[PDB]
């Protein structure tokens, strides 16, 4: 713990999802998977996730923050793997702390590939995560929830850190499927209050990490938490001016307000896993006792070039990433275009357009800044009904509000 009262670096990422290489043989299996896995990396979770734990390194980060979805569906492989590297964090002086997501424990889904079969192969319970982790969070925690994976840490006498599991997974063996949705007990929330009671009493401010979200992000169910307004209320009883969560995977920052008028922004950080690949910088002024949150988007062509790689589309990543992204909301479009019998009085040409704008304001929403003009957009906007012409069309315009910089108030 850091006792004196000096600036404090951190930085918080979010949707890991990583997967274990050993879990994989790349063959044909595997590839129809991360095919049908809309843009995520999940080929090179690995070095992703390896390249972003360098930057956090070399920044020589006071806290790492990880909003949940760990690994991509709860592998104990990967999940033991990846504690093996946050425990290489820890050797460098930095603190870990993490939370789960809605695909790390019970999951019904956990795979590993060989050929053309997907197998099974072993997930894990919640007392396992807080065991695996133990030394991230758990362990150390000043106070823990009864029912859930939630914990209270002081990383700092200054700054603590309200880490909660909104995940609901006690019912997915059952189920066949991890649950989406996220949710809190009505004991979690007390258990929230008395949290923040015991920072108050100890002059210490409070960063709420969930997985799920406090408030929407996109105009566009099972992401904001469930009954987010009672959460909303919580935290902003305990002076809480800002939250950190994922599971929507977009680059997004928006605020919401209690019901007694008291305002809380929700800061979304882009799935590691996902392009634009940006995780947070968080930094702590001990003399303003203010928060500053700016986004960065990891180097990968730097990483892969300092690691003297000879893959390719590690070494353009850029480039690489940028067209696997475009072309999965492309093909997402084009699909529906080519399905929905309501679309075939569009010609070849306009689908075309329609797609590209989709691929590019899809894009740049998970990246969150303003899409760049498109013939597409004037079709979409008189094309018939739909949930897709709805989304293409509340992420045309640009933020308002920066979704990459934020400072409390
Ligand atoms: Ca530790
Ligand atoms: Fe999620
Ligand atoms: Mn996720």
């Amino acid at each position: 713990p850091i006792e004196k009262d000096r600036n404090l670096s951190m930085v918080v990422t979010t949707d890991v999802h990583y997967f274990a290489p050993s879990l994989t043989d790349n063959g044909k299996a595997f590839e129809k998977y991360v095919a049908a896995g809309d843009g995520k990396q999940l080929a090179y979770s690995d070095e992703i996730t390896d390249a972003f734990l360098a930057d956090v390194e070399s920044k020589k980060t006071d806290v790492l923050i990880i909003s949940g979805d760990l690994t991509n569906n709860g592998e104990k492989t990967s999940h033991e793997e990846l504690a093996k590297k946050l425990t290489q964090v820890e050797k460098n002086g930095t603190q870990v702390f993490v939370v789960p997501g809605n695909h790390d424990i019970n999951n019904p889904w956990a795979r590993k590939f060989e050929k053309d079969k997907q197998l099974p192969t072993d997930t894990i319970s919640p007392t396992d995560f807080s065991k695996i982790y133990s030394d991230f969070g758990y362990e150390d925690a000043i106070s823990s929830d009864e029912f859930s994976l939630s914990y209270l840490a002081a990383p700092s006498s200054k700054v603590w850190l309200l880490m909660l599991d909104t995940a609901i997974y006690k019912t997915n063996m059952q189920q066949g499927n991890p649950t989406t949705e996220g949710g809190l007990t009505a004991g979690t929330l007390d258990w929230i209050k008395e949290s923040s009671a015991l920072a108050k009493k100890n002059g210490a401010k409070l960063i709420p990490v969930l997985h799920h979200n406090l408030t929407d992000h996109n105009d566009v169910k099972g992401y904001t938490i469930n009954y987010n307004q009672q959460v909303i209320d919580a935290l902003t009883e305990g002076a809480m001016d800002f939250s950190l969560s994922g599971h929507i995977h977009t680059q997004n920052i928006r605020s919401a307000k209690s019901t007694d008028g008291k305002e809380i922004t929700d800061i979304v950080t882009n799935a590691l896993s996902v392009f634009p690949h940006k995780y947070g910088n968080i930094t702590y002024s001990a003399k303003n006792k203010n928060f500053t949150y700016q986004s960065q988007k990891l180097d990968m062509e730097a990483w892969a070039k300092a690691q003297g790689s000879t893959d390719e589309n590690l070494l353009n990543f850029d480039q690489f990433d940028y067209e696997t992204f475009y072309n999965s909301g492309y093909d997402k479009a084009m699909m529906d275009l080519m399905t929905d019998e309501s679309y075939d009085k569009y010609n070849q040409a306009d689908k075309e357009k329609m797609a590209d704008t989709m691929g590019l304001n899809n894009m740049y929403f998970f990246a969150g800044t303003a899409p760049p003009k498109s013939d597409g957009m004037a079709l979409w906007d008189s094309a018939p009904n739909s949930f897709l012409k709805d989304y293409v069309l509340s992420s045309s315009n640009p933020p308002k509000k920066s979704n990459d910089y934020y400072v409390s108030p």
